[PDB]
DNA sequence: CATCGTACTGTTACGGCTCCATCGATGGAGCCGTAACAGCGATG
């Protein structure tokens, strides 16, 4: 059974550790969901690898169109290039 | 304005296969004409 590792020299700052632990608060309580309401830049990324980390359980993320997709594919892959991400986008070129 | 859907049709370049049109001369032998060659008698 592997593990989640996490590499990145960028630490959390500012409302960052708060809301991961609350996430992860709210995660392990039960919640069925709940909202991150994060600004453009503050780092939605980061908090989506720390949360997925501490979890530790399978993750699937959508995104609304194929660019952004691709970003966070290549951003879960320079946090976590030990552990297994994949890219499950349509085929057809026309 | 972006996203999705259980290997798609029609028309062109290019290489290999096949069918069809279009295209005298040299040596040997025989013959003719011309030049070349060979081939008993009587007297002192």
């Amino acid at each position: 059974m592997h593990k989640f590792k996490l590499v990145s020299d960028y630490k959390p700052c500012g409302d960052q550790p708060e809301a991961i632990d609350k996430l992860v608060e709210g995660i392990n309580r039960g919640y069925r969901g709940q909202t991150l309401l994060g600004v453009t830049g503050s780092g939605k990324t980061f908090t989506m690898a720390n949360v997925i980390e501490r979890v530790q359980k399978p993750t699937l993320v959508i995104a609304h169109n194929k660019t952004l997709a691709a970003q966070l594919c290549s951003e879960f892959k320079e946090f976590f290039p030990n552990n297994c991400v994949e890219y499950f986008v349509s085929y057809y070129d026309y």
